[PDB]
């Protein structure tokens, strides 16, 4: 029962299953 992805901050999933729509890299999340 993992939530707010421990890699980004715009999803509630896990790294392997993570894809943050912020930039063209991996986790360009501006808040974190
Ligand atoms: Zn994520």
């Amino acid at each position: 029962v993992p939530g707010l992805c421990p890699r980004c901050k715009r999803g509630k999933h896990w790294a392997n299953e993570c894809k943050s729509k912020t930039d063209n890299q991996g986790n360009p999340i501006p808040p974190h």
